[PDB]
């Protein structure tokens, strides 16, 4: 009501629309909005971090684009584009009778995909995803200390790793260690679900000293299970996201697992006056809460890098990494075996019309002209598993889908793992 | 129902009373009932633990006091008792035909109140406070470590001593601290409402260094106040309770500040090869979760103490104290300057009807001039063994200030605890 006051203010080139906040009509304006022109105050920066890659079980956005809320939303019709545009946004920017005469157009695409790109109140701004990647760094209100940079130890004196894995799944970072060609000493991984016990025991090969439940490994354990050279993991998010119907909470179960990663992070980290190289990731997703977001980031005492792994894989695996291994914040490089395109990934006599899948038109494969699920080996070769990763036990479709879909990254993993090359063994 | 198919195989003398568990009827009897006879299975001494310290906003019981559950309870008419019994249990335990003919009867007592105390199927087992006390040293679940005992510091070399306290209220640890004689150098204190930081401000001088919020401390800022020789805190119990009508969850807000109190003892305590005397206390209601209470028995790498301020106090105020200060298990001594009867608390021209108010139709408890009426705010003050007239600040509200009152530590038995950090600090 006072936004829309507002834009009818702004028509009249009263106000400027770069001096008002056109998510919801505040004056308090502090950014600017990073997709669109306007102001952006930090209430609705909170409200855009939390809600922005939030997505229905439709696969199309849970509220609108523009102000994150609104009442009904408009979804788009363009193929791969999952935006939303509530009725109220488009009485303003676009005018109070062309919503209406849009609902009208059946072939309707939003103005992300406008194919002209330039309208009356409402234009896009040119350089959107460089300022969407900014708009992370752009995260300095919590503002800490940089990681410390450790000097690399020479090439004869490197040692095999060391690697306490929380919540290891289906031990994706081991597998990634290997693809790196750096020596293991030991794998210690806590985990829970037998499945992915099983799939990490034979892909691995007994290697694997698999332990109890993180709350109840202690400080004793992890003295004597040697010094630890680095320590990975990451929370649940099957109960963290929107995708999950079940949302009764939000930090409960989760949140306390967590703190389970904080808790064994400083049992496994040496003292002040030991110098030596020590490092750890944690991982999380970004459809979070703001205050959740603090939390984890104050704890840690780290900046979170938002790393998406469209850039080098067939999804959209947008995925928050605190940690301070060294180049963490450099650019995504997708190497020649790593398929951008979904269609490479997808067995023979099978063609995607999607290009990407968003797993956080729900059946993405048009095959013998029917609508189908992607098979599980194509799961796998979604993310950059090797081939036929999960096939160990007698396990159902809907389980090990399941079992796959949680998984981090392989390239994305890859890619930050890369360096400790430069501080490790080699095979 | 198969519950009461055992209590009938039972009373046929087919099967004991003490192989079968009295609350649901398991088999998987672990434990004996502490109060009665019979048996205790595991997921009962869980629902034992969280509720039997629940009381409604009547003052009684919020559930049975044998099964911890059931449908409709029976309230005791005894004066000063607040247990109830389920009409399931005493179905069984007394009889299918007792129960409607105990209704019956108006001046009703309840069974851990009954004159004779021996009945028919239910009796009474005879040390229940003493089993009442084991009962929290059979919490033997959380096994752990017995806290480092550190050599005592010679007292010509004692140092006047340093407290983080988080969560501070109205400065009740500074006030015990300065009541034992105990030099401080400083007392650092985080604290966001009003009241409750003016109270302090006043009563303690402008001694207290006020912080804002508690997420608001960081490592560098525990780091550059100086080390600290006190850790204290406790964590918000209004949410955490079932006194409050309004529990939409249980550890949202209130276990959040919990964490809060745990990153900052990390952040202050000395390293490894840093032997110097360092000590915490973390205090938390018993009307708790369990898998609550573990979380945090684990991440305070300690097992809970239950201390009820009945011992040395006039109130009901049964905590748990994590901590590593010597002498936290011993028994407590009330002085003769506390006060163990509500009577001696009370002003002149009131006389108690409680001998014991607890405080988390006989709402309001005092008799005065044929007439009931509620606790005044200095006797509120009394009760818990804070100074004569401690809130009387600020121009503040009566249900305010009351409320500001009783989310306060009991001053006695944090005098109990603190008391032998004499042996490691300066005196006045
Ligand atoms: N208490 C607990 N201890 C260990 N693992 C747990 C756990 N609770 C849940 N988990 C498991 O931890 C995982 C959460 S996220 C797993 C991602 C993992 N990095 C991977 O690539 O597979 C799930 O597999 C979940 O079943
Ligand atoms: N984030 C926060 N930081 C500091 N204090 C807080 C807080 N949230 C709540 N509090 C306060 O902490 C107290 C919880 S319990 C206070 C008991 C205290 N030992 C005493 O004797 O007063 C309440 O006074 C509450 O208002
Ligand atoms: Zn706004
Ligand atoms: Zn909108
Ligand atoms: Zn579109
Ligand atoms: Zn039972
Ligand atoms: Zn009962
Ligand atoms: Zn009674």
């Amino acid at each position: 009501r006072t936004r829309e006051r507002l834009v009818y203010e702004v028509r009249q080139k009263c106000r400027n629309i770069e001096d008002i906040c056109i998510s919801c009509g505040s004056l308090n304006v502090t950014l600017e909005h990073p997709l669109f022109v306007g102001g952006m105050c930090q209430n609705c920066k909170n409200c855009f971090l939390e809600c922005a890659y939030q997505y229905d079980d439709d696969g199309y956005q849970s509220y609108c684009t523009i102000c994150c809320g609104g009442r009904e939303v408009l979804m788009c019709g363009n193929n791969n584009c999952c935006r939303c545009f509530c009725v109220e946004c488009v009485d303003l920017l676009v005018g109070p009778g062309a919503a209406q005469a849009a609902i009208k157009e059946d072939p309707w695409n939003c103005y992300m995909c406008g194919h002209k790109g330039t309208y009356g109140l409402l234009r896009r701004r040119e350089d959107w995803p460089s300022r969407l990647q900014m708009f992370f760094a752009n995260n300095h209100d919590q503002e800490f200390d940089p990681p410390k940079v450790y000097p690399p130890v020479p090439a004869e004196k490197r040692k095999p790793i060391r690697v306490l894995s929380l919540f290891d799944g289906i031990a994706t970072g081991l597998l990634v260690l290997k693809d790196l060609g750096i020596q293991v000493d030991r794998y210690i991984a806590s985990e829970v679900c037998e499945d992915s016990i099983t799939v990490g025991m034979v892909r691995h090969q007994g290697k694997i000293m698999y332990v109890g439940d993180v709350r109840s490994v202690t400080q004793k354990h992890i003295q004597e299970w040697g010094p630890f050279d680095l320590v990975i993991g990451g929370s649940p998010c099957n109960d963290l996201s929107i995708v999950n119907p079940a949302r009764k909470g939000l930090y409960e179960g989760t949140g306390r697992l967590f703190f389970e990663f904080y808790r064994l992070l400083h049992d496994a980290r040496p003292k002040e006056g030991d110098d030596r190289p020590f490092f750890w990731l944690f991982e999380n997703v970004v459809a979070m809460g703001v205050s959740d977001k603090r939390d984890i980031s104050r704890f840690l005492e780290s900046n979170p890098v938002m790393i998406d792994a469209k850039e080098v894989s067939a999804a959209h695996r947008a995925r928050y990494f605190w940690g301070n291994l060294p180049g963490m914040n450099r650019p995504l490089a997708s190497t020649v075996n790593d398929k951008l395109e979904l269609q490479e990934c997808l067995e023979h006599g099978r063609i995607a019309k999607f290009s990407k899948v968003r797993t956080i038109q729900h059946f993405p494969v048009f095959m013998n002209e029917k609508e189908d699920i992607l098979w599980c080996t194509e799961m796998e070769r979604v993310f950059g598993f090797p081939v036929h990763y999960t096939d160990v036990s007698n396990m159902s479709r809907l389980a090990r889908q399941r079992l796959l879909g949680r998984s981090w990254s392989v390239p994305v993993i890859r890619h930050l793992f890369a360096p400790l090359k430069e501080y490790f063994a080699c095979v």
